[PDB]
């Protein structure tokens, strides 16, 4: 069939690759809004950072090198802008001529992801993160003007990883939120560290802050503070790319969002939707979800595939929604519902703090461990791991448990890997089991 | 009950603190014809490489300081020489007087353990490791000699954490083995790194090789090599302690084990057997099993004190095996069948090597996961590991999925904790189960 892609990154470009494995013969043509295809949307703080230096890392093909490896055609600088779902057309603008035109399909998927939100200031200081033309503006404007003072706006997993990486790079970042509600993915008792690993380094914060004001270089803030600053990174959430489909026969949520079945599939006949603009259900509770991040999208991208050119009795099962981020010397990890969620059900918690491998052996530190539970049933319904070292084999040890219904009580039967550098001969997780009832 | 426990230790120590803390009435008495209990086994070799210093890191507890906080007796220097079984006592040897005497219970619980096996050589140059007196004579004896050429025979996973804990210490180790079949709880093609970091820092083996005689300090070997050394420190297998219950109506195997059922009860009515002593099976296939290690020893202490102060309805469901160890920079673990019982099914082989995490992040290694399935069912048989990073948390997630005797297939689903500096968004995991099909 002939397959039309909206969006040439983690879903998009990922699963026409998939598609290709299988199907030789079909005409995959993908349509990008904006410069590149296959940018690592993940490398990009460490970009900034200068940590990752190798352009080849930054981007893994441009659409000619695409086109030799997979016979796959990728438009950059062609934005969809409307889907003519009826006739079975998208139309394109291609934003180089600036003229559109329609492009007949037989199947059509939708990975438009997500764009940053802004803060509307009239201001060249200040620039968000979503791409990979926005890292290299970014890079090419500490160069130009001798960055110093950044201020970053917002303590969600990217504002972190960028705050991290400007300070490795030799930069003197301050972060500011507008409540004290740092890395919600995280349970709000369980951030400190973001906090303490600040201090230690004496890298300044401000919580319950907000820009007031902008005049060049001079910040006016909510506070009543005054300060100049030479950079502004605003990571203040992101919003669906979905305006473009709002007048076709697709459902959307009141939030821009797609729903999907879990075949990916959208209400209108073939066309497909994955990635950051779709919305599933748990695997492991009856309640919907929405997981934007990087597995989901390499998920669903193998899955579709599997529904166009391989076997489609391959159906999705739900998100657990396991989430991680590293904020300097921690680890911040999740799995299951989220903390707002949470009162949906008649729950327990339990908690252990131990060291993460032997107490006696070196280099150790205190890993925290939390798991919340259903009383009606004693199913895990979320789990949370803080420390140091070890937090993201605990979380992966709980989302596959998850993945089985494991009851809280079953984890003292879980039989870990033990050796003094590792964990204990009752692991963390053992004793979250032991201490339940 | 009345209670007595044979062996203060990884089991037995553990055992009975688990029944105090169901049961604060009944009189608990434990055994230990040795100098210590509840010593830190697995810290063994770590003390004589000096990585633990703190002598207090290797002992949890005296005898007076577990009567002062949990109201249990043990003796130590009291020897179990045998077991009135008719009449429910023990005989009890008192080591420091000679004077032997009686000790009745309702419930008799059996952590004896193993001990080191010996070359039977006529030698004081020679060691062997199993408790706190053994590597408190070991680093007297480098010391008073000033020993450097050290000999370390066996190259099983406690021989090897004992060479590079006295390499690390300053010593040179030379290593041996009597086949080529070194640290056997993994593959053998990837126990290579083994040998690699021997040869990266110059430490010499000879496999396939024995001592033919010693002579003072010169020894002579199986190749015809003579060498001199200053100590030779051997780790050429244990042997279940079981000597004193030879004469009881407990059943024995032939290699003087005790099988046990999942309530760790011994043929006998009220004696049951914990540890390395007792012998079970698996949980994913029905055969049976002998797994030596520590997660073991403390998981049937909790059975059975279920089982006698607690829930009655609690029991084992036998093991998978998870082991693991540390050999300088590289991790080796695994899990399930061993390599020898593979031949038991009819099975296919699947592994990957890929990096431990995203391959732009700073430090990232080859971990190479390798699966074996069940082609009758697909279900998961023997997992293992060995990388510099990573190898744990993949074992641990693989014993989670065997626990349910898990599908490869499955392993498509594993939904992981990504970010870059942890695993990628398709995990080695997760393309396992797409290199499956
Ligand atoms: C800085 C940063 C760090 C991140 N870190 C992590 C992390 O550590 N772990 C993790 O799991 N996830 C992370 N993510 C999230 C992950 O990148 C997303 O979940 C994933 O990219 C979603 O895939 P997608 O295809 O939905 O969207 P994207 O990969 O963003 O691709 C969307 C594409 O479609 C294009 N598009 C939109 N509308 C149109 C249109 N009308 N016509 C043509 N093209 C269009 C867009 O220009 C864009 O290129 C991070 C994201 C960013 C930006
Ligand atoms: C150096 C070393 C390193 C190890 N490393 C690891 C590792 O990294 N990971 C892992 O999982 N396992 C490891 N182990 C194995 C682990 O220590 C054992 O699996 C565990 O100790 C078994 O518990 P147990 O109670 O059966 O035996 P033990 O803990 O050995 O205790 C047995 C006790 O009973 C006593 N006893 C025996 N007979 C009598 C009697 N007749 N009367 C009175 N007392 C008696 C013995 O003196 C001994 O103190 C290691 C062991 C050693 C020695
Ligand atoms: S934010 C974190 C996520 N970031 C991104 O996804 C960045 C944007 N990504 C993309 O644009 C696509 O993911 C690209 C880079 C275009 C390719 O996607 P694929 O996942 O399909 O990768 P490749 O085609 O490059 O495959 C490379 C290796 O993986 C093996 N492989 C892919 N799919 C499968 C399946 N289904 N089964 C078995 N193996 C599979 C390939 O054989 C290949 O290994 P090599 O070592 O290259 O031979
Ligand atoms: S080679 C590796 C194996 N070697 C060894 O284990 C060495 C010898 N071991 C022992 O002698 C025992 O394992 C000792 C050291 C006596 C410990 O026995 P327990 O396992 O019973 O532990 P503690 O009573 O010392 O408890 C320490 C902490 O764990 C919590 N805990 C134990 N058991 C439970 C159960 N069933 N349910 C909930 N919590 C449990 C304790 O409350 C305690 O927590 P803290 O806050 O640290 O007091
Ligand atoms: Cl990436
Ligand atoms: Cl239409
Ligand atoms: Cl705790
Ligand atoms: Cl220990
Ligand atoms: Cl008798
Ligand atoms: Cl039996
Ligand atoms: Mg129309
Ligand atoms: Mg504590």
């Amino acid at each position: 069939p002939k397959i039309v892609v909206v969006g040439a990154v983690a879903g998009g470009a990922t699963c026409a690759s998939q598609i290709r494995r299988l199907d030789k013969e079909s005409d995959i043509i993908i349509f990008e809004k904006d410069r590149d295809m296959s940018f690592a949307n993940c490398a990009l703080p460490y970009v900034i950072g200068e940590v990752v230096e190798d352009r080849r890392y930054a981007l893994a093909y441009t659409p000619e090198k695409f086109y030799d490896r997979k016979q796959i055609t990728v438009k950059t600088y062609h934005e969809v802008i409307a889907i003519n779902d009826e006739r079975q057309t998208v139309s394109v603008l291609n934003r180089k001529t600036n003229e559109q035109f329609e492009e007949s399909y037989d199947k059509l998927i939708l990975s438009p992801g997500a764009s940053a939100n802004s803060l509307g200031f009239e201001s060249d200081i200040t620039f968000t993160l979503r791409n990979l033309e926005d890292t290299d503006a970014i890079d090419q404007f500490i160069k130009a003007n001798q960055v110093d003072k950044v201020l970053v706006v917002g303590a969600g997993y990217v504002s972190l990883e960028v705050l991290e990486n400007l300070y490795e790079r030799g930069l003197h970042p301050t972060l500011i939120h507008r409540s004290d509600k740092i890395n919600k993915l995280m349970d709000a008792d369980m951030n400190q560290p973001i906090l303490d690993e600040l201090d230690k380094r004496e890298i300044p914060y401000r919580l319950n802050e907000e820009i007031n004001a902008i005049n060049g270089n001079e910040i006016t803030f909510k506070s009543g503070k005054v300060e100049h600053y030479d950079m502004i990174i605003e990571g203040v959430g992101t919003h669906p790319n979905s305006k473009f489909i709002e007048s076709s026969n697709i459902k959307l949520d009141r939030k821009g969002f797609i729903p999907v079945n879990d075949k990916f599939e959208t209400n209108v006949p073939n066309i497909y939707a994955i990635g950051d603009i779709a919305t599933s259900h748990y695997r492991h509770v009856d309640l919907p979800a929405s997981v934007p991040l990087a597995w989901g999208a390499h998920r669903a991208a193998s899955i579709v595939a599997e529904q166009i050119a391989g076997n489609d009795t391959i159906e999705f099962k739900g998100f657990l929604g396991n989430n991680i981020v590293k904020f300097f010397d921690y680890t911040f990890a999740s799995v299951g519902v989220k903390p707002n969620e949470l009162k949906q059900f008649d729950y327990k918690m339990v908690e252990v703090t131990q060291g993460a491998h032997a107490n006696y052996y070196p280099g150790n530190s205190p890993l925290h461990l939390r798991v919340y539970y259903d009383t009606s049933n004693r199913q895990i319904l979320r789990a949370a791991a803080v420390g140091k070292e070890g937090a993201d084999k605990r979380i992966d040890v709980l989302s596959m448990a998850m993945m089985n219904q494991l009851t809280v009580d079953e984890l003292t039967e879980f039989e870990v890997a033990y050796a003094p550098p590792y964990s204990h001969p009752k692991d963390l997780i053992n004793m979250i089991g032991y201490k339940a009832k």
